[PDB]
């Protein structure tokens, strides 16, 4: 399906109310704000970060930041939650010496998306990173090592937690614009964490 990716389907469920609140919270402290890319856009997926360091935009280039430039202030420190939750799931998939210091916290909107891409800032490609989906269901497309690779899709739910190793870790991949819905503990809209190690 995809080498190296572990996907662990619902194993987020019984801890998402508390992931959700720990995101209320980190973003009461750094907001969520849609970024503008090199190129001039706005995306449509608004961010934030907690942990040591954070992604964000800056100077027209993306970087890995321990101060958030919208605050100036640090990004809030990573929440019990999803320190435990990420070490559950990567001890599980067989990283478990993985030790994230950022986690990029991506909010959809209805028909907000993510476009094709690859992660590949992180200072070692041999560490994976960690997803934890989040209310609304997204359907995730994701290739091979070469931008023309064929896509393949499957949906992410609810709770869905994927440890992204091996050969799946340089993939490119990306999220098709979320359709509405309902959702009981995030209402209208789907959160995805991604751990990483940035330092
Ligand atoms: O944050 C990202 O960089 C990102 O792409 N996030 C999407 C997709 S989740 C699955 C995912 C996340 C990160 C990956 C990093 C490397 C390879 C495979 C990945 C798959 C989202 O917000 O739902
Ligand atoms: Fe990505």
């Amino acid at each position: 399906l995809a080498a190296g990716a572990v996907i662990l389907r619902r194993f987020a469920f019984n801890a998402a109310e508390q992931l959700i609140r720990d995101i209320n919270d980190v973003a009461s402290q750094s907001p969520f704000r849609q970024m503008v890319t090199p190129g001039g856009y706005t995306m449509s997926v608004a961010m934030t970060n907690c942990g040591h360091l954070g992604w964000t935009t800056h100077r027209q280039g993306y970087l890995y930041s321990p101060i958030d430039p919208q605050t100036n202030k640090p990004w809030p420190a990573m929440p019990q939650s999803f320190h435990n939750l990420c070490q559950r799931a990567a001890t599980a998939a067989g990283y478990p010496d993985f030790q994230p210091d950022a986690c990029l916290i991506n909010r959809y909107a209805p028909g907000a998306k993510l476009s094709l891409h690859q992660d590949k800032d992180e200072p070692d490609l041999r560490a994976p990173i960690v997803s934890v989906s989040l209310g609304l269901p997204a359907i995730f497309q994701f290739g091979g090592l070469k931008r023309n690779d064929p896509l393949k899709r499957l949906l992410l739910e609810h709770g869905d937690v994927v440890v992204w190793g091996g050969e799946s870790r340089l993939f490119y991949h990306g999220i098709q614009p979320l359709k509405a819905g309902f959702h009981p503990l995030t209402i209208d809209c789907r959160y995805n964490l991604t751990f990483r190690q940035a330092g």
